[PDB]
């Protein structure tokens, strides 16, 4: 499947999951990493895209 991927803040660990989205920002649940606007940045941090990794998750 084109499985939702996680991403993780490198420098505070927030994580943003492409099945979840972000609601508070306008960001739909299913929003690819891609198709989120630079304007957004880590909640928790202020990080950009730029700063995150892409995070290996287990089959489910
Ligand atoms: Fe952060
Ligand atoms: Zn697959
Ligand atoms: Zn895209
Ligand atoms: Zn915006
Ligand atoms: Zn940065």
């Amino acid at each position: 499947m084109n499985d939702y991927k996680l991403f993780r803040c490198i420098q505070c660990g927030f994580e943003y999951d492409e099945a979840l989205g972000w609601p508070e920002d306008g960001i739909a649940a299913g929003t690819r990493w891609d198709d989120i606007p630079d304007d957004w940045s880590c909640p928790d941090c202020g990080a950009a895209k730029s700063d995150f990794e892409m995070v290996e998750v287990a089959r489910s």
